[PDB]
């Protein structure tokens, strides 16, 4: 009697999943499934109203995310992925340096990386702001840099923005892997 979030499990398959199937898969009544979508109106439907799943962007960006046998796209180095460890397979990630334009690519696996090119690429992130208008406020703004010198080089001429910080794709996986514990919390955060 357990549940490892079959929703995304069947989702990763990228196949038409109806409520009777989500229900049939969850071995739960179509009403329980319904209750779930009853609060998910923002979710994208397809055809008669089935769960389309993911998609990120309508294929028109630079950040590419390949997994198993499904080519995905993103608006930032992050949007490409979300939970590699939850997938249970490898995820090929491709990016381009915002300064050198070099073709960067990394392999995101459920345990670590297995294809870093170039061997020394760097990632870029932004600092949290709480004094900006309403629209997005840099929902992501996550880019990659061919390396730390370029990341830091291009970074030098990329100051003034809302913080903006550079990092090693190696440390980016630890900061990205730690977010889980942060999101896992239902509410509040007692520790610091």
């Amino acid at each position: 009697a357990d549940l490892l979030v079959p929703l995304l499990r069947e989702l990763a398959k990228g196949r038409p999943v109806s409520r009777t199937t989500l229900a049939g898969i969850l071995d739960w009544p179509a009403e329980r499934v319904a209750a779930v979508l009853e609060q998910a109106t923002s979710t994208e439907y397809d055809k008669d109203g089935n769960i389309i799943g993911y998609g990120l962007t309508l294929r028109e960006t630079s950040y590419v995310f390949e997994i198993d046998d499904r080519r995905l796209y993103a608006w930032c180095a992050l949007d490409t992925l979300i939970f590699p460890a939850l997938i249970g397979r490898t995820a090929r990630v491709s990016s381009h340096c915002a300064a050198t334009g070099a073709p960067v690519s990394l392999t995101v696996s459920p345990s670590e990386i297995q294809a870093v090119e170039p061997a020394g690429m760097a990632v870029s992130l932004v600092l949290p702001q709480e004094a900006a208008d309403v629209r997005q406020s840099f929902c992501c703004h996550v880019h990659f840099f061919a390396s730390v010198p370029t990341a830091e080089d291009w970074a030098s001429k990329h100051q003034g923005l809302e913080g903006l910080a550079i990092v090693s794709v190696h440390e980016a996986f630890g900061l990205g892997q730690e977010f889980n514990r942060h999101l896992l919390q239902t509410m509040s955060s007692r520790t610091p």
